[PDB]
């Protein structure tokens, strides 16, 4: 499943390289800028949890590296240029970690997300 070709043969984004964060790119975007810390970013997305009991999907919108999403997020999408579609698959320390945010979310859970990157202008 797409799930398991990504911690197969998933590129790992994090800076620490502890697998936190791995990325396969499915469509290529076009130029070579992706976005900075900061930008206003326009994505669709669909999204689950390793578990396979609950699923969601998206025109969503945030700010960059502003913290209004998941640690994964803000790493993954900055790696992203216009147009292109990828795969994450994150575990809990990039996501919602030991906590969790149940009842949504349990403690320590695996996500996956296929992310199209559509827009990003400047604040
Ligand atoms: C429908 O809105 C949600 C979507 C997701 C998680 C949520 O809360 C835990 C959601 O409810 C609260 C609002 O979002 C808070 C931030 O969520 C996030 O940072 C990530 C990245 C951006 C897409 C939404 N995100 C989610 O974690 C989804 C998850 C994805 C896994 C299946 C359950 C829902």
């Amino acid at each position: 499943g797409a799930p398991a070709t990504v911690t197969e043969q998933g590129e790992d984004i994090t800076s620490k390289k502890d697998r936190g964060v791995l990325k396969i790119v499915k469509r290529v975007g076009n130029g070579e800028e992706t976005p900075m810390i900061g930008d206003k970013v326009y994505v669709h997305y669909k999204g689950k949890l390793s578990n396979g009991k609950k699923f969601d999907s998206s025109p969503f919108v945030f700010s960059l590296g502003k913290g209004q999403v998941i640690k994964a997020w803000d790493i993954g999408v900055a790696t992203m240029k216009k147009g292109e579609i990828a795969h994450l698959l994150i575990k809990p320390e990039y996501a919602y970690g030991s906590a969790g945010s149940l009842p949504k979310i349990p403690s320590n859970a695996t996500l996956f997300f296929e992310i199209e990157l559509l827009d990003f202008k400047g604040e």
